[PDB]
């Protein structure tokens, strides 16, 4: 007797395993529809006895699937498990060497805003609600971080290979972030309109576009208001364990000391090329791969990162 069935798991959260009876006479995608294999497309092809006992991926195809998706992922996005699947096959692929004390990226598949993502993440105190995100986020601290890869990709709606942007990024991924408490107050005045207050939650109380410092968000920046002109704004209070601060890229002097972590951006409107500014001993610059200390920085910058726990202004009235 040759050997005409093999048992096999299928899956879509790698955690509720399903046990499957699967005719080798018949194609992956004849009995489960789009089927996976660490990432490999395997809809197309026969099963191998050497499958026997392995769990392959599947879509979410009835009720108590989409449920288990919905649980592990934390989106409803009928495409996510494929475009996840897809990363994956080229993410297993990449080297996550250990440089300045953190798990970076060798450049592949232009991911250098990715390894800027993953670099800065594991310097902040941010865990995730997605569990898909969480598990994968602690395998990726460890230098296991193909997975984590696919996930930000799907996340972010990039494939491998695609141009990104470690802004765009962060702003997917902290939608799944554990944000709900992370609050902001702006004290903001428009010489026509007047003085308002405003309360931001979530991931707007964290991110701020308009200037690399904290320090200014602080003291008082322009912002513009509906009627045409410019009003001024400050931080009243900040509850979050940091704070990303944004601007469209321009040299930036980065001092020890005075902020958590950076991305420099070279380039410009077209092109640029993503690379990671922290501090340990001194300051460090790191290039997926590559690592330069520096006694100073100043560089075209598009991000940085701050410490935070509670913030109260000074400011009177
Ligand atoms: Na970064
Ligand atoms: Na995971
Ligand atoms: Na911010
Ligand atoms: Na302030
Ligand atoms: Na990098
Ligand atoms: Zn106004």
């Amino acid at each position: 007797m040759e050997v005409k069935t093999i048992k096999v798991f299928t899956t879509v959260d790698n955690t509720n395993l399903h046990t499957q009876l699967v005719d080798m006479s018949m194609t992956y995608g004849q009995q489960f529809g789009p089927t996976y294999l660490d990432g490999a497309d395997v809809t197309k092809i026969k099963p191998h006895v050497n499958h026997e006992g392995k769990t392959f991926f599947v879509l979410p195809s009835d009720d108590t699937l989409r449920s288990e998706a919905f649980e592990y992922y934390h989106t409803l996005d009928e495409s996510f498990l494929g475009r996840y699947m897809s990363a994956l096959n080229h993410t297993k692929k990449w080297k996550f060497p250990q440089v300045g004390g953190l798990t970076s990226i060798k450049w592949a598949d232009n991911n250098c805003y990715l390894s800027s993502v993953l670099l800065a993440l594991q310097q902040l105190e941010v865990k995730f609600n997605a569990p898909a995100l969480q598990e994968a986020y602690y395998r990726a601290r460890a230098g296991d971080a193909a997975n984590f890869c696919a996930l930000i990709l799907a996340y972010s709606n990039k494939t491998v290979g695609e141009l990104g942007d470690v802004r765009e990024t962060m702003t997917h991924l902290l939608q799944h972030a554990n944000l709900e408490s992370a609050k902001r107050v702006l004290n903001v005045v428009c010489k026509h309109c007047g003085q308002k207050t405003t309360t931001l939650t979530g991931v707007e109380a964290v991110m701020y576009m308009g200037t690399l410092s904290y320090d200014n968000l602080k003291t008082g920046v322009s912002i513009p208001c509906v009627c045409g002109r410019d009003a001024t704004q400050y931080l009243v209070q900040q509850e979050s364990s940091f704070v990303m601060m944004s601007a469209p890229p321009a040299e930036y002097k980065l001092q020890q000391g005075t902020f958590l972590c950076a991305n420099e951006y070279t380039g410009n409107y077209q092109c640029g090329h993503y690379t990671h500014i922290t501090a340990k001993e001194t300051l460090y610059r790191i290039d997926g791969a590559h690592l330069t200390k520096m006694s100073e920085y100043k560089g075209p910058v598009t991000d940085v990162f701050y410490k935070e726990t509670s913030y109260t202004t000074t400011i009177l009235e």
